[PDB]
């Protein structure tokens, strides 16, 4: 264990029932959240009645708000604090909230109006690929026409995500099933992590002028850069994030490397619904010879 990295998920782990009693328990926090969002946070997590989970103008308000309950739930029972901090996409977010970054609404407030943005994508898709190395996939691609697709996350050396326009999705289908390869289609009418989400990342680079965001007091490995939040660029790399791939592997890699020059055992706490994270975290420790 020794060294300890508390990690955030993104979108696609959030799940009705998400939070449950954090909500009352962190009663002040709810009420800030109704506040700044002008819904019941609580409502949209635990009885879902719109079935909105789903639609990233809320999926997103609603991870970041159960990973920071999460987090302060884990902060005051266990007593842990993190050496190391990574979130995926949304969940950086909650990463640089544990860092000091920013107050609990204020990133809220972030995430709402990023969370808008990219909404307002229309056309785009995403799907999962496992058991293609980037290199097959970007050469299946290349070979039919899908000129416009490409890796968005990279997520384990098995494990990538495409986005596109939404055709060149759907025409993916056909070329990621075979042998060991298989092929998700995910939720969303954008292609986010992508060239196409250039004009939310400048809206959302505008917005963030707004708020005058600290320098980590707990190094963020950040998605853009697989390497910590640098002091001074943190709207920087928030805002290049929106248009980018998440290098979540290499994030994960680079915490592994550095435990290892310091002679340190290294750990990954996923703090938020479900586990996704912990198992990317196993399947990259599993390859990467060590």
């Amino acid at each position: 264990s020794m060294l300890n990295t508390f990690m955030f998920p993104g979108q696609g782990s959030q799940a009705k029932g998400m939070g449950g009693a954090l909500f009352d328990r962190f009663a002040d926090l709810t009420a800030q959240a109704d506040a700044v969002l002008g819904y019941s946070i609580r409502a949209l997590c635990v009885d879902d009645p719109r079935d909105e989970l789903g639609r990233t103008q809320f999926t997103q308000p609603a991870l970041y708000v159960v990973n920071a309950l999460t987090y302060y739930a884990k902060c005051e029972d266990s007593g842990e604090t993190p050496d190391f901090l990574a979130g995926h996409s949304l969940g950086e977010f909650n990463a640089l909230l544990a860092a000091g970054c920013f107050d609990f609404e204020t990133g809220l407030k972030l995430v709402a109006r990023r969370a808008e943005l990219m909404s307002q994508a229309r056309d785009g898709a995403m799907a999962a690929i496992v058991n293609a190395s980037r290199e097959q996939i970007e050469r299946t691609l290349d070979e039919h026409g899908l000129v416009d697709t490409a890796i968005a996350n990279d997520n384990t050396p098995s494990q990538l995500v495409i986005s596109g326009p939404a055709h060149e999705i759907a025409r993916a289908e056909a070329l990621f099933q075979h042998d060991r390869v298989r092929y998700l289609r995910l939720n969303t009418s954008g292609a986010f992590h992508s060239k196409f989400m250039r004009p939310a990342q400048q809206a959302f680079a505008a917005h963030l002028q707004s708020f005058r965001l600290a320098d980590p007091a707990i190094p963020v490995i950040s998605n853009v850069s697989a390497r910590p939040y640098e002091n001074g660029r943190v709207s920087e790399g928030l805002a290049q994030q929106i248009a980018s791939p998440v290098r979540w592997c290499e994030s994960i890699r680079y915490l592994l490397a550095l435990a290892a020059e310091r002679g340190e055992a290294i750990e990954f706490t996923e703090l938020g619904h479900g586990d996704v994270l912990t198992r990317l975290v196993h399947t990259i420790r599993r390859q990467t010879p060590a």
